[PDB]
């Protein structure tokens, strides 16, 4: 039978670790925690960014604006083979949660 547990933002679940080494990076892999048993039947599916609007735990909006004129800090360019959009959109997003600082 069909069981589907959801799970949400803000439950710290969801990180990232990079490879390699302004820093520019050269891979990246994303890892997820289920309160599942280790068993077999199980299929995990992650909401790819950059296809919602308002993803995120502070409820980031795609303002749809390719520009800003001053606020870039710390850029980060990852390679590309390596990441994948949604795995890049995934990472941005979980940095701006933990910042305090970060507005977008």
């Amino acid at each position: 039978e069909v069981s589907c547990d959801f799970y949400a933002w803000a439950s710290d679940s969801i990180a990232c670790t990079t490879s390699g080494r302004a820093t520019s990076f050269g891979s990246l892999q994303c890892q997820v925690k289920v309160r599942s048993r280790e068993g077999d039947p199980l299929a995990v599916y992650l909401k790819k960014g950059q296809e919602f609007t308002i993803t995120g735990q502070k409820r980031f909006e795609q303002t749809g604006f390719q520009s800003a004129l001053s606020g870039m800090y710390s850029p980060v360019t990852f390679s590309a083979s390596g990441a994948s959009l949604a795995e890049v959109h995934l990472f941005c997003l979980l940095a701006c949660d933990h910042d305090s600082c970060c507005d977008g």
